[PDB]
């Protein structure tokens, strides 16, 4: 059968009205599968991209969110960088809306700030470090988050 759903606003109204919120991920996640790469695709994609991690917030699955960005590496590729950064923090930010897991958010914390120099998204980059060092202070990892604020400091006061 199909693999991937066409990146029409046919198959975003559909995902939209499933009635259970598994399916209407998976049908995001096929959405996103599309190859299709027009103007109005990667627009659709944004969509279905921002509404997949509401759901994925609401279903409080963390790891679906890091496979997810993980698997929009290749999509960010076809993306202006600015909205490439925007949508990268809007899923940061939403991480962030689920606590504890210190670890697991150190490491999601490191990433994000490793793909957004990759993306030049600095001041998303400056607030993701702010809330590394936040963390880092929290583990009582002092000389790590010291080096962080020392460097963010000078960074941000320019």
């Amino acid at each position: 059968m199909a693999t991937f759903l066409p990146a029409t606003t046919d198959s975003l109204a559909q995902a939209l009205e499933a009635s259970s919120t598994a399916d209407s991920i998976l049908i995001l996640q096929r959405l996103l599968a599309d190859p299709s790469s027009s103007p109005d695709a990667l627009r659709i994609k944004e969509q279905a991209i921002t509404k997949l991690t509401d759901y994925l917030r609401q279903e409080n699955k963390a790891e679906d969110l890091r496979i997810l960005l993980t698997q929009l590496r290749s999509y960010f590729s076809l993306i202006p960088k600015a909205k490439t950064a925007k949508i990268v923090r809007v899923i940061i930010d939403t991480v962030a809306k689920i606590p504890n897991s210190t670890e697991l958010q150190i490491s999601l914390c490191k990433d994000m700030i490793q793909w957004t120099r990759d993306e030049k998204r600095t001041f998303l980059r400056q607030r993701v470090e702010a809330r590394l060092a936040a963390l880092l202070m929290e583990t009582k990892e002092f000389p790590e988050a010291l080096s962080l604020l020392s460097g963010l400091i000078k960074e941000v006061r320019r």
